[PDB]
């Protein structure tokens, strides 16, 4: 199948074991911004669901399908690949909705639906939007979408912005300098100090921050789920040209994302921006190996290249340069293993 | 190999991927009780290493091998299956010990060792001692051990004792009670509450605690690493009979462990007991879904059964009984996925 | 049979009037200084409403309010009491030399015969959550003896209800119900009765006081005008509510209290049992939800509190509540006659 | 039936309503001394239950029947008159003992048992043993007992002892002196002070105390449930003659009770003595109207006469006298309405 070919078996096992936990579902469900906004987006666009055929990609507990049922849906196919599918089925029965919601255990790339659907709903967003590579499942599912069919969410915007955070940058060296001692119990650890620094900088940092560390207006990269193909997400090139609003040292790039539910009645936005109330996605920061000095008015140009890997994530390549000075910095990061810094 | 047959590929990949990180090595190395006690046990028993052949099972960064080198060992084979092995090689070169420490990359069940060794050193203890199933690798490695060779550590004591902690219990019960709601955003979740309680209580709690929550003298289960066979750890049955010292609610069993380095000069103990300074093993508690009320003087009887699984851990079944009232409790826990509360 | 006996089980009535036959209970009520003091002020500061008037005291007990009416210059006071306390009231009338002003009439106010119509009716018919004991109906029934322009002391009653958060109370009750969760109490599996146990405990309104900050919204007020209301109005009391949540959190239930007003010719005097006011022997009453409802600030909590009078001189309470923004719903049934005294 | 003739209808209603609550059953079940001792007495005398026919009088939740089942009983008839009977049925089913425990709804004086039993088990004890008059139900049940049959408990001992408690005695007057004031809000209450004192002294005091207040070894009155008639409990005359161990003022008599389970293997005792751990029965004290002075070595003689009434309780008559001085005191108390003093 399409899923197995793009996914290492070891990664897939871990991945679906993770979502097999009721606590993990619960964690997502208790993210009120997320869950509430989904329910709002569905109910406020009830004309998009009333007596419609619905597909829920990766239903988990089945909560979105229930929201679709609340909106008056006729039939909802709730596809789930982890063992959570059995718990979703129990909920369908206990909520007396067996006539409207059909839980289909398995990967959306492998299961079969009896009919085409009017609208696809899903929550496939990971860290930096693209983590977990579930957007491709979401896009793959369009084989079951009627022409003129709709997608909830419909589009996704990932935002990038340069930031200054001296403490975050110095923190890495403070942690790596553990190895920079000549006699740890009689052992000289110094030779590994470089490797330690390297390791720390490969980890994207997950947490939140004050918006005042941002030094330029964000650059936006948009995915239209109605138009995109899964293969479009294998190689994501995000060019940027930041016009610096403040003078100072750029320590790296901050990432966040919005999704839009473009319905017939209204468009509802779900945002994980640092200007908005915190979600379980927080924000993500990728550090530069060497900070870049910029004057207000200077331009910071370059590219953020996301390359999909078989561990259900992306290898991040970031190249940036201050055009006025030619001062350049790059970093390679491993999105699969972020550092959860939030406290 | 013996490792591969008893281990799911999915588990091993993640497992050794985890130990390839320098931050994790730093975390373990910064456990001063551990590192200091190991160095203490090796250096003070230097005659057990002087001009001897040493095997370091799961050497990681190689610290124990350096300790063995400090004790005057002639040759040390440092085996590590994670990529950390490459970092160990770097330290050996930079510490000018290339003539004495030989890093052998790979699983100890799969590598080929050049010669038989006089002594095996290792740090194979996981949470509640048995987690990670590395003790079996440690035991497996005795195929390279000379007839009268030694092992560091030499023995392991697992201690279990009944505890009372309403706060911890309610803390987990609260998390499970989310699945109690009859109308979460209009959705009835209650039918899953049973499965939810089951899931949360299967998680052993890793953290530390005050010793005054303990309601009886601990029961000891000992593994002699010099004598034990790999197969001995597939099924670990620990019967217990506690004489309750305090009245109250028994919320579960607390676990910790000691290991002893029985050398020629002296025996050095490394303890993770809650009466001792804290280590990175902390202590482990297994909660009962329903606590058992017991009075002082009662006997708390039952069995703690550990069944090894293919995910490099154990399925824990605890059956406990207040003999005077017949109050019985049964519990199943997944040692692989503990709750880190510390 | 009289209107009283038909709406009252004899078994309940016996216990009820037997309870009020005890001097200790009279002492308990009389030692409520807020209560007694406020009644005395309401009567004395409106002395013109009593001067040379004919008074009816419904459920006079020890006769304290009749003495207050006598102090304000009443010509004759008919003090009706159905319990044996009537005998003690008479003793006080004689020992206080007020035989020419206070006439104790033993019996139920629904059954006795008065020689004449009265200018004003005084009573203290309030129970827990105002309506408990169903004496308001006796109070209203007595209006058959009231002259057309007659007055009522108290004149009006306000019931206040507001949502509250109190995790401590909820877990306190939940823990008590969880006794029946034990699978091996002395070797016996009790679990099958947990549902019945939870139901039983949560049917008990909690009588006590609390800090006002646990309240999550402005109280909704329901008013009974004793000058206009008829007995039948209290047989089935429907109180709709729409709360605008001021705080985010878990709604564990609804808090209840009441005010009564003595609207006299000289001034209006209020007797309040609100948690913002000094504590009375009425305390406050809280009705718990079996499972709390999550609400954000700005949300609306709407629904209905329905009180159905029963033959045990109390009410069957039904509370239906809903977080409108999410559709999160709770339904609960309570037995007001058997509250939990927590103070 | 025998029950209805000796019981006022009004009393019976509240009585069985009281035991219809799971919380009250729970209250009894959480008395570890009581429940544990019952279980222990049954299990340690397993030969008295093995393959026997058992009768459980007033099974409540059915706990004692389950204990009988644990001891290997062949058939257990669990008779229960309150609504608790249905909850017992639920527990029997849920514990898979449907073939061995049969729940019979109704009063034991009115139901029909298909066969005679080998042993009757019950927990019919109230305050000072005899309150609630359920022992008569217990003894009545022997009509279903084989001639060679046993009773669990087998005997009941009531202990009586003189006590000194200056605080308790003075407390009555302190509470009554509320009424001894000439202008309570302008009212002279003094005329009721006597009636108030009378009221307090009629109430036996339920609570516990330090054994240091006891001034003589208790006098014991024994009921052998194997030998006794129902009628033996209609009029209970307990003569007493105490040999005073301490000098001082005797303010009244303290009451407690024991029951013994005399089985074939061993005799197990359940005690509510103040020398033993506290149970939900506590202890009961009856005050003398006027305290009696006695020296150590004097004899305190008299009678405690318990006269059964139709309110499922007893009128307590106490006459006591110091023989050496002729100093005499009496009290008449209403056991149905005790004062719960325990804190
Ligand atoms: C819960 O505590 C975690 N923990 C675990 C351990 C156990 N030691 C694991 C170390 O040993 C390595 N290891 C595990 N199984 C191995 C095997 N078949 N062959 C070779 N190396 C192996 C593994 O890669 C790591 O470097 C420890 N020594 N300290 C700890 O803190
Ligand atoms: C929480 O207790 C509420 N509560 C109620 C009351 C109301 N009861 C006062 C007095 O009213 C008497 N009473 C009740 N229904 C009556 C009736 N049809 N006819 C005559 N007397 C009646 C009853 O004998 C009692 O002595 C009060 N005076 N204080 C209170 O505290
Ligand atoms: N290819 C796939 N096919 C089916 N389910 C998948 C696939 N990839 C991910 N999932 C599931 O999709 C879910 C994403 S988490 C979202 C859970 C739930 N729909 C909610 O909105 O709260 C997880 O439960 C995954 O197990
Ligand atoms: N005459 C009677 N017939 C049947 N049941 C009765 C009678 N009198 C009292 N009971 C019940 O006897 C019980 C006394 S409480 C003892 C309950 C239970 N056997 C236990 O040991 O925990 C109550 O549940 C009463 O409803
Ligand atoms: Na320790």
């Amino acid at each position: 199948s399409v899923f197995s070919e793009r996914t290492e078996e070891s990664s897939a096992v871990q991945y679906f074991q993770f979502y097999g936990y009721l606590s993990q579902q619960q964690n997502m469900m208790q993210d009120y911004v997320r869950t509430g906004t989904y329910q709002r987006a569905i109910l406020q666009n009830h004309t998009d669901f009333k007596d419609k055929i619905v597909l829920d990609v990766g239903c988990g507990s089945g909560i979105l399908s229930f929201f679709a049922a609340q909106a008056g849906a006729r039939k909802i196919y709730a596809v789930e690949a982890s063992t959570m599918a059995q718990h979703a089925e129990v909920l369908v029965k206990s909520n007396n909705l067996t006539d409207r919601i059909v839980v289909i255990p398995g990967k959306v790339e492998e299961v079969s639906l009896p009919e085409q659907v009017d609208i696809i709903i899903s929550e496939p967003m990971g860290y930096m939007l693209f983590n977990e590579r579930m957007l491709e499942s979401y896009l793959h599912a369009k084989k079951y979408l009627k022409p003129s069919g709709n997608m909830f969410p419909t589009i996704g915007d990932v935002h990038l912005a340069p930031f200054t955070d001296e403490q975050l940058y110095m923190e890495q060296f403070t942690k790596a300098n553990f190895w920079y001692q000549p006699s740890f119990h009689g052992v000289d650890l110094s030779a590994l100090r470089g490797a330690a620094v390297d390791e720390y900088f490969r980890q994207p940092v997950v947490d939140t921050f004050d918006i005042r560390i941002l030094m330029a207006k964000s650059v936006k990269y948009t995915v239209n789920f109605l138009e995109a193909k899964e293969g479009d997400l294998h190689r994501i090139e995000i060019p940027f040209k930041f016009h610096m609003l403040h003078s100072g040292l750029v320590h790296g790039l901050a990432f966040w994302f919005d999704v839009a539910f473009i319905g017939s009645i209204m468009t509802v936005w779900l945002s994980t921006a640092p200007t908005e109330p915190l979600t379980h996605w927080y924000q993500v920061r990728c550090l530069f190996q060497s900070p870049l000095f910029a004057k207000a008015g200077d331009t910071l140009s370059g590219t953020c290249l996301l390359i999909a890997n078989k561990r259900q994530s992306y290898d991040i390549s970031i190249v940036a340069q201050v055009d006025q000075t030619g001062s350049k910095s790059s970093n390679l990061l491993d999105l699969k293993n972020p550092f959860f810094r939030y406290t």
